């Protein structure tokens, strides 16, 4: 699979779960699929963080599809970016230590 | 700066340099630019090579504009996908050891 070029929106809003990670759910209105969600995680120096999404390569299956995305935050403040170009959406979480 | 949306084009073919590294250049045709190049190196297992691009982050800095893209890639098979969805171009790249 290659990387969705379209857009997406939040579905469900990043919610913190019990065991130390957190969900987020998102819908994707383009084409192309099934694509592989862009998801990128970097700190407050713009830097990736690797190794922190538990989900299994997340994918939009079909225009439409809903995906399931669970991932690690780092501490402090993180950026999560989903998808590519101008509508590509960020998050800001903040994780307290 | 967000990863391109569009679609690339390969404008010089990939070529080795006499330093132990390869060049390509890619005309991007898509719209909102300034944007990342999307670009994954994966080997045989489709596993992601990390650290071997070069270029500092490759960038489309307008609709037309051509990247030089210096990269280093693994010993063996790898596969260089540059853009995202059903537009990527995929590059196949064999170094002998």
């Amino acid at each position: 699979y290659t990387m969705c070029s379209g857009k997406f929106s939040i579905d469900k809003e990043m919610a913190e779960t019990q065991h130390g990670t957190t969900v987020v759910k998102v819908k994707y209105e383009g084409a192309g699929a099934p694509c592989k969600v862009p998801i990128e995680i970097r700190d407050v120096n713009k830097e990736k963080v690797v190794g922190r999404i538990i989900s299994s390569t997340p994918l939009a299956e079909n225009t439409n599809s809903v995906t399931n995305i669970e991932l690690e935050p780092p501490f402090g403040d993180s950026y999560i970016v989903i998808g590519v170009g101008n509508s590509a959406l960020t998050i800001h979480w903040f994780r307290k230590g």
